[PDB]
Order: structure tokens, then C-alpha cells, then sequence
């Protein structure tokens, strides 16, 4: 019981969704596990758009357990991949067999993009569960995981995302199926992400960071790695796209340049065939820029498509926390 699974499916686009039982007796939701953000979110029965009619919207009249906040918040939030609106309120939880109850969370009224036709509209979105830090928490009083955590004692304070019908959330410890070779730790920095000092960055013998504090943020809410927004130019001027095939990418990519992370003694190298995706017989990096809440100018993500498809991740939380990175099996 002390280390579980949460299996993860992979749905389009990319992220991964997980079975997350709410209220008494308990709907089913899979919402994605992120990350880069802290609230929990569930798509509700106050969502009367057809993104959100189109799938299991929790109905909170059906939960006996279920209590509307006695603060009557509006939270509105403004994601890379569109915006959600909606009310607070508590319930019980579940995850994996184990109960987390008066969990406060968002509920879903509304969904859209950030200008017609949005993100929401293509996909199955059920909702979010943030493991973030409190800095970001935008109701209510302890984040999902700790609170978990709180109310689970056995259950040691880790979880870490092996990626790629096989990939999956462990909680509690980690297992060697899942990654090769040792695992280094970096501190976790500031109040919000999982998020860790970045030294240096070079593409091949190019570096273009850091003369200026800069970060490296874990967000399994993100397909793709990120730089800031001033060498979004860099980036394409020094990592074009290519026409690719199945059959031809791997030597297409061999002239391609190395990326390099410098976290101190720590150097994680992304070769071109761990960032290259290959859509429509194009080689294009796996890189865009996104906004990060509180830490514009100086952050560069680290996603699920490249980063945690090649790197098994262990998030250690405080009780100060660490990042753990090891070469997926
Ligand atoms: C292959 C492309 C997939 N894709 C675009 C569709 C994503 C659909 C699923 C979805 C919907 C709502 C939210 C999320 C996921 C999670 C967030 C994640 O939490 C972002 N984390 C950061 C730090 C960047 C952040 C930004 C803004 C607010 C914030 O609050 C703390 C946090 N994902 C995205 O904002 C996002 C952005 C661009 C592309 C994609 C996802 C993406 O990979």
C-alpha cells in the first residue's frame, strides 16, 4: 500500500491523464497530473459549453461529502493552452486506494482560449491535479500532495513520472523498470514549481545562458521544452526544421547540435533525436515559448515529449525539496 501506481493514459496532443475518484459515492474523472501547476481543477456540471458537456462533468449534487467554500471565489486562469473559470469547493478525494478528504479544489464552469475554436474543443479535459508548491495555490489552504501526504503517513513524500501503453505516476519510492544508471538531486528553488537553478545552456559550442539568475522548471503539464521569450529567434536561428523521414531522420539529425543543461556539476545533454519530433516528414524541435507565471524572462521548462520521454524525473518534497534525474530504461 505505501508505494502506488496511477497509471497514466496517453491522449492527443500529449498530456497523460490519470483515474482520480471525487466525492460520496465516488465519480470517475482523469485529469491530467501536472507538474507546473498547483490547484486541483474538475470539470463540473456548472460547464454548460460543449467542450465541456461532451465528457464526465462531476456533479457535485450527487456528492454527499461535497461542500461548497464558504468563500465565494471566482478563480480565473490563464494557462499556455487556454483559460478556465470556475467556483471553489471541497470533497473527498481518492487516488490509487488512498483517501485524501476537505480537499479544496476548482470546479469548472467555463473554458476557453486565450484570443472560436480552442484547445478544449479537440481534447477530453477532465481536469487538473497540480502537485506544485503553495505559491500557486489560488484557494484553500494545503495542496493536493501534501495534503495527501498529511493524510497518508506511510507514504513517503516522492512521486516520479516514468514516460512512455506503459507509462505511469509511483508514489511513495520509485523503481529501477523505470531508469538506468543514478539518479543527481538539485534543490528546489523559490515557492511555485518544481524548479531549480540553471547555470548555463549551450546549443552545440553555442552558449546563450546565463548571465542573469535563470531557472530550469519540471512541468509535466507541457509537452514541450521552453526558453524565454528573447531567444525564441535563438533558438530557430540555431535549430532548424528539416524535411525528415521515418526512414532516413536518424542520419538527417546526425549534423544536428547537442543542447546542453548546466546546473553546476550536473550537465544533462539533449541529443537531437531526444528534442526533434517528426510530424509530416518534418524534424522540428520540440521547443516553443510559453509564459510562466512569476518567472517571465528567466525560465526554461523542461516537458513531458523531449525531457521525460528520455529521463525518468523524482519529485522529493520537503518536509527542502529536490529534483531527481535519471536516464529512462
Ligand atoms: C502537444 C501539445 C499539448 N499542449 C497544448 C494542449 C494542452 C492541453 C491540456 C492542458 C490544459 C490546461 C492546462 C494544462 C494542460 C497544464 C498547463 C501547465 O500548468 C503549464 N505550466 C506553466 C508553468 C507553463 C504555467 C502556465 C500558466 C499558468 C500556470 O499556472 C501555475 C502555469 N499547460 C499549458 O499551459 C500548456 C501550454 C502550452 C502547450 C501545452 C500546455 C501543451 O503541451
Amino acid at each position: 500500500e505505501n508505494i502506488f501506481l496511477v497509471p497514466l493514459k496517453h491522449l492527443r496532443d500529449s498530456q497523460f491523464v490519470g483515474e482520480l475518484l471525487v466525492g460520496t459515492p465516488p465519480q470517475t474523472v482523469y485529469p491530467i497530473f501536472d507538474t507546473g501547476s498547483t490547484n486541483v481543477w474538475v470539470v463540473t456540471t456548472a460547464c454548460e459549453e460543449e467542450s465541456c458537456k461532451k465528457v464526465r462533468r462531476y456533479d457535485p449534487n450527487k456528492s454527499k461529502t461535497f461542500r461548497r467554500s464558504f468563500i465565494e471565489k471566482n478563480l480565473h486562469i490563464v494557462f499556455g493552452s487556454g483559460s478556465i473559470s470556475g467556483s471553489v469547493g471541497t470533497d473527498t478525494f481518492m487516488l490509487g486506494k488512498h483517501l485524501v478528504r476537505n480537499q479544496t479544489f476548482g470546479l469548472v464552469e467555463s473554458e476557453s482560449n486565450n484570443n472560436g475554436d480552442n484547445i478544449f474543443d479537440y481534447i477530453s479535459f477532465e481536469g487538473i491535479v497540480g502537485l506544485g508548491f503553495p505559491g500557486m495555490l489560488s484557494a484553500g489552504n494545503i495542496p493536493f500532495f501534501d495534503n495527501l501526504l498529511k493524510q497518508n503517513p506511510n507514504v513517503d513524500p516522492q512521486f516520479s513520472f516514468y514516460i512512455s501503453g506503459k507509462s505511469t505516476l509511483i508514489i511513495g519510492g520509485i523503481s529501477k523498470s523505470f531508469y538506468e544508471g543514478d539518479i543527481y538531486m538539485l534543490p528546489v528553488l523559490k515557492e511555485s514549481y518544481w524548479e531549480v537553478k540553471l547555470d548555463e545552456l549551450y546549443i552545440g559550442k553555442e552558449r546563450i545562458c546565463c548571465d542573469e539568475e535563470s531557472y530550469v522548471i519540471f512541468d509535466t503539464g507541457t509537452s514541450y521544452n521552453t526558453m524565454p521569450s528573447s531567444q525564441m529567434k535563438t533558438f530557430l536561428n540555431l535549430i532548424h526544421s528539416t524535411a525528415c523521414t521515418e526512414q532516413n531522420y536518424k542520419d538527417i539529425l546526425k549534423s544536428y547540435p547537442i543542447i546542453k543543461y548546466v546546473f553546476g556539476e550536473l550537465i544533462i545533454e539533449l541529443h537531437p533525436e531526444e528534442y526533434m519530433i517528426l510530424n509530416d516528414d518534418v524534424c522540428m524541435p520540440a521547443y516553443m515559448q510559453i509564459d510562466v507565471p512569476s518567472e517571465r524572462n528567466h525560465a526554461y521548462l523542461l516537458g513531458s515529449l523531449s525531457f521525460m520521454r528520455n529521463f525518468f524525473t523524482v519529485f522529493v518534497r520537503g518536509t527542502p525539496s529536490m529534483v531527481g534525474v535519471a536516464r529512462a530504461k
